[PDB]
């Protein structure tokens, strides 16, 4: 077993691969991602970095977040407007560069 510090060069045709992000988030194995799919993405976010627990005060002030994400989301990924997102459609906000 010979680690070696390994040395990438050119940058291996590897390109990125944001096509499995998709499949990891699609619980369902719809093709899709509906307003439940996020609604579930965002409450579990704050799972991943708040704490709450049995107490109602510090999950309200920074309710400020959440919308924060069903904006953005909603406003930089939506691309035919139909509440629900196609796999299609979605590489194109992605795929087209410039944008």
């Amino acid at each position: 077993l010979k680690e070696v510090w390994e040395e990438l060069d050119g940058l291996d045709p590897n390109r990125f691969n944001p096509k499995t992000f998709f499949i990891l988030h699609d619980i369902n194995s719809d093709g899709v991602l509906d307003e439940q799919e996020l609604e579930a993405l965002f409450t579990k976010e704050l799972e991943k970095v708040y704490d709450p627990k049995n107490e109602e005060d510090d999950m309200r002030e920074m309710e400020e977040e959440r919308l924060r994400m069903r904006e953005h989301v909603m406003k930089n990924v939506d691309t035919n407007q139909d509440r629900l997102v196609t796999l299609e459609e979605f590489l194109a906000s992605t795929q087209r560069k410039e944008f």
